């Protein structure tokens, strides 16, 4: 009904209804499992698909995958081609959200693999984007403490960690909140539950660096090359103290799914430019012109798919 | 090959039957929640004994609770589902079942919101070792156990088994059987699938409950036996990492590895062997216990009625 | 509108004479240590008893140690000046009552030098609902609970109490009745003014007094009652925050607050109720025994003279 | 003895108007938040000035906001209030100015509910030392400094000097003049009322705001001028406590300690001396700012009109 | 001058001047070293010497060795007929403090020790008893953190673990106290710098645990032994909190070389019931019979020398 | 055999005369600190270099302060006296000069109180390895590495070694070369013996020294060298352990370690080798520097005047 006509898996582009399986079979692998969110942009004058800095989302799941010690498989150029491959197979000329996810298969138990190979499928399905609205959350801090190295190394984008992003976004939906904020175990700003988090003070851009216990975020990159070379802005990474969020003049969220994500309000504290702020309003737009390929500057990072 | 039947939302199936998509449980997996419950066939009474089938449910059901899935399956159709299951599929001989639930919702990780609570129960045949005199040696892992800060280890969830898989993929290239867990105050806590007990002058010794472990079902059992059946003194306490170096006996139990005796750790020989003397009398009486044969402890068994 | 007297200094002193300069207090303050202690008013006997009166003045001697101020008002001056004021006051129903002692030293916060020890007691009418069944909803709060590295517990100071309001503040805006506090190693701790405890399955747990908490006298009152008149296991141990999502029964206990039942923490709704069966006995225990109508625990009592 | 005049609620009152009750406060104070700001007379100019009056306005406001008091007082009126003040008192020399706001709610220190906003501002005489030669004799405390995860010390708030208690109180009787702070990670973090600075070879080292540390306005102003004025490397980081065992000189800094040289830290004596060179340096150049004698930071001053 | 006749080295008692060495050759074996303190108490009337507890000072000894990985060489039973020879070739008749010290011999580097074998010598030198004395320090807390089970487990007798007791006793002599007490990094009461620690409180014992990060030290164990069996006390090994030990009504230290050292203060709070007071008193002068060979209970405890 | 000379509280003194006792030293080493200092033989000069002599001598004169030795020698003296020994020792080869500081007062450990300050120092030979291309295998280790709470990494103290050595000797059982450390908080700390740098994308990434570190001067030569020759970014920064597994090289430093290529860590391999490119570069100026062929370096060089 409402299904993509394929999707790829290990190493093939396959009608949907092929992948049928066992509801047994992949329970023990997902607790192994890595993924990657990836946007595929359509602009409609072009009549052309950018999938945004597919290679990076490539390498990044190969290095997930290293980390998990999943034996080498699929290569960074494959990954590449197989979602060019399904993108164009799909057909469907609107923006998107393409999931790769790889998995161990061995040891039907979830304590220890064991002997394993690696698998892998591509799964891309339609997805809005709101780069064109002005809109924005209000998050609260967890009383849920974020992972970190010692436990689990939020480097690695694990279908696991997100147990701990439930703790975090079950709390903010009940307590009143549209989104949850993290502190690592020191107490420090850390991320949200599905993005990192920047704030704006006095013209100047801060967010946690990448060893408050975060993802490393292809999103937040991007977002500080164009806060430095667009924008100009001063852009520290840096630890981050709470309450020092709470007096941010702005705040926002990244991630690919999410996008630029304004935050209104921290722990009902009232970011004092608004959402989007100015400063956050510029970057938005920046990201939207860049995404959709309307600029130039930042071409390398847009994989066409051609259609 | 396959077992003939699974339980699946309130109804026994044929397993055939039980076909999905590839892609449709990786999200929900992040919520799942899951018990090991062994079956243990007598094969004098030609019959199959479930150990501890209302504890298990009762505890799948507190972890289901905290993860807040909604209530769907009670204790008791979870305990007659079990029983109708193991007969239905007419193996007889030692099983191990295992109860699976998950919230099926939204089509992220970060963040499920108003959804339905499902159940799978998947029972498999499994050997007992409980005839067999064996040992492994055990490493202290250089990863910590996750803690009630970021993910609460009492909650029997998949999401766990990313950091047991660090610590057992660990002991896997370093020349190790199984991997022990410090805890981030750098106490011992567990295994990567089951609790751990020491003896020590004729004392055993165990991580309290609060060091950051599952709730082990069959530790529970152990205290009662070492206690009742052999009066040892039985201590619940907070556990030193080098106090352990010095065991006379140590072992490892979980309702998957029974009594699994400990030969050394970081390469420190427990002195009176494994099984050692204390390990061996415990080994033995819940195995008499588990098959039926010891009639002191009948109320801890459910009789499947395969006869 | 206020009571007839207070007492300050070793004397007692008419309520509108106790005037003082804006300026007076304020560095004093971050000194300060208190006590709260209930007079409960038997109607029927027409007398008031002072509930665990020498324990109170006891830990407010210790407290007054602990910040090392020099002795200057003896355990039983501070028992007889409570027992004085509260006669004095006429006032014959349920009192809340609060020694508050502070050293008088530098005008700075930083630093006090050579001090001097100064105290006043305020008595004033408070309600009991020891006679209502009602519950709270609690939750645990993000912020940490103070701890022996940087603000002892053990010492009721009234700056404790910016920890304290941290947490009920959040509790406030996120729609619960109460917070309970974790502390810096993620244990249960106590809430924002009371300890804390957990029934299940007919057993009663408490965090132990090293987990970082007062070491509250209606806790001590409620361990000795469960043992003794119920014949309850008491567990005084680390507790960890996920097991008490699954308590039958829970309750909040402090002087002020007396035995406060929790319908739910974090929207987890104990099982049995608020109060639940356990709750609602020791309750009912608590407060035949604070009223005087139960001669088993007559020496925790001090009878006013009223 | 006393000033003739404060600035309470909005207007300012004889001194001896502002007469209070003895019970009115003391839960107030638990949420209470506070500046230190100077008034630097200059003698030859006949003219006081207000060090960084607006940076230390928007702090209270900053404070204020994170204690959750409505709006009541404004930025604007703070400083005006502060001049205001100042002017009517007519005392002509150094002063320190402590404006103090608090919130008036609930008669329990666990919790304020619905609750308005107070604010006085007391100015007084005190006296300068930026003509002296002198140093202190520091010990790191066995008491950990407050952090973000139970009292942020970002907020200027009353009960965080309880905390400051401990370690000044340690120091003094174990024979120092002042005490600094490890944060509960082990690192340095602050003295008890001010900011520290370490030199070493050349180049100056602070602990940085994460550190768990006040964001002192001193700190600030010392840190432009030995940027701007004396072209020094200024490092802004996480310090360790051995390492200020071997500063080649180190100082306090602090609206009411000004800058204040350490001549040794746990006997460690700092090689250079106390006040060093370059502590000589920052601490002549600050005086020259703050008595309105260095015209490249005259904007940092508010002149009276005395 | 003032040395001993003898010491006993590497399985042989030999002349003092024998046991002559270069300068260079022991600097990285004192890296490795782990030792033990054991008291002889000479009873004047039975002209005897008895050696206190000294199997148990020799399985500790071993322990350590065999903590620090060293390859056996000395049995438990040579340990202690080393000593009983030295201190008899000796012919010293008066208390005695006695100093087994074990040190593997391997890479002349500090880092890493390699191929390695294990030597031993005992050290028996005359040491006064103030067991017939009343005298009392005072105590400070130190701003110094104690070692743990994460960087240097304090159950090991190492040599290397002074290096941390020494930054504590230094902060106590320039601060004006006698001795110096640690907390643990959670801020707990550990132990005395060559010590434990017991608190009397309203006619209790305190002492920390054993997990609280201390020596497991024997004079504590014979303490806790005497104060239950002869006085009848509670004891009550607890995790102990700073501030509670300034409200103590006594304390003291008790080890091997300090015996029982009554604490007047700590910080400066004075204990109520003075130093030694009425427990602490009861305390010192059972241990006093007992060491000295005039308490039959407790004969066992003793190793008489035979001179 | 035996160099023919040592050098002794102020004087040079045969071989053969530096004899002392067995019991001499063992407390005094508690308190002991040492540097460790290589003179480079140049045959074509017939000249040796020592290598950051003055800068060693003022590191041992801190760690000597920081135990709070009296004054006793000056750096001067420690530097002339380095000088004059080996020259007199007429070696002409490399060599590895260890100056060795220690207080002596109490044979007691767990206090000193007025002491007096002695030191000698100890060349031997000593081979480079800087002509080699070689590589070890490293691990992570279970143990923590001492923190400024309970012993500062800063002070190049014996008694830290004893943590060194949990690490290697754990690396040794499990199958590796060498060990790293992370600190308390589960960053990346330093070597067991070195510190540790890491190559990724062009950048050398390396612990900040209160990451809890010994500041190596080794360490500060590659970061001047890497910088100022090769123009490479040098961040001095919180490290994560991950990252670490995705170096494109690493390599550890040290005096006695010179430039260590690490291949593999956590059996993740370097996957740009070992000697990678940078590392290969870093190695070879660093081997010019030493041996007294780049000018550029040269006042970091003091020849001994073996001529
Ligand atoms: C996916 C994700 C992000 C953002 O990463 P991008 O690469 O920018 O999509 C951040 N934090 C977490 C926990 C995430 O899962
Ligand atoms: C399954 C398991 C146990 C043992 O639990 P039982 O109730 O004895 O099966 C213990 N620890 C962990 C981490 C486990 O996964
Ligand atoms: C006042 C108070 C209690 C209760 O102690 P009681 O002696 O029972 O009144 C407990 N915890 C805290 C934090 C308190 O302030
Ligand atoms: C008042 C104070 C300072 C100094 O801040 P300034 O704005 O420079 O006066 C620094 N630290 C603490 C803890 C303080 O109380
Ligand atoms: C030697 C020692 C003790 C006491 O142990 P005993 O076996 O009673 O001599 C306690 N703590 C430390 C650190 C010690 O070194
Ligand atoms: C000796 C050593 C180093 C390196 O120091 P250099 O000054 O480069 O010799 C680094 N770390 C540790 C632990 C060391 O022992
Ligand atoms: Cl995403
Ligand atoms: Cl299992
Ligand atoms: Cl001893
Ligand atoms: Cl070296």
């Amino acid at each position: 009904q409402e299904n993509p006509k394929y999707l790829w898996w290990n190493h093939r582009i396959i009608p949907w209804e092929e992948a049928t399986v066992h509801l047994t079979d992949y329970w023990w692998a997902s607790v192994t499992a890595v993924f990657e969110g990836i946007r595929g942009y359509w602009n409609n004058a072009e009549g052309e698909m950018y999938i945004f800095r597919l290679e990076d989302h490539a390498r990044r799941l190969e290095q997930s995958m290293q980390l998990i010690r999943m034996p080498k498989e699929f290569t960074v150029d494959e990954i590449c081609q197989a979602t060019i491959d399904l993108v164009r197979a799909n057909d469907y000329r609107g923006d998107v959200y393409i999931m790769p996810l790889a998995y161990a298969v061995g040891n039907k138990a979830f304590s220890v693999v064991g002997d394993r190979t690696t698998e892998m499928f591509i799964y891309s399905r339609p997805a809005v984007s709101r780069l064109e609205e002005d809109f924005s959350l209000h998050a609260c801090y967890s009383s849920w403490t974020r992972i970190n190295e010692r436990v689990l190394p939020p480097r690695i984008k694990a279908l696991a960690n997100y147990r701990n992003s439930q703790l975090a976004s079950s709390e903010a939906a009940m307590n009143g909140y549209d989104t949850a904020l993290f502190l690592n175990p020191e107490g420090k700003v850390a991320e949200g539950t599905g993005s990192c988090v920047f704030f704006v003070r006095k013209g100047k851009l801060i967010t946690p660096d990448i060893t408050s216990g975060i993802l490393e975020s292809i999103t937040r990159d991007t977002v500080i090359h164009l806060a430095r070379e667009v924008l100009g802005l001063e852009v520290e990474e840096r630890v981050v103290d709470r309450t020092e969020t709470y007096l941010a003049d702005e705040a926002f969220l990244c991630g690919t799914h999410a996008e630029i994500t304004p935050i209104a309000s921290i722990d009902r504290h009232e970011m004092k430019h608004g959402a989007p702020g100015p400063i956050t309003r510029q970057l938005r737009d920046i990201y939207r012109e860049v995404v959709y390929g309307r600029d130039f500057r930042y071409r390398n990072w847009l994989t066409p798919v051609g259609m």
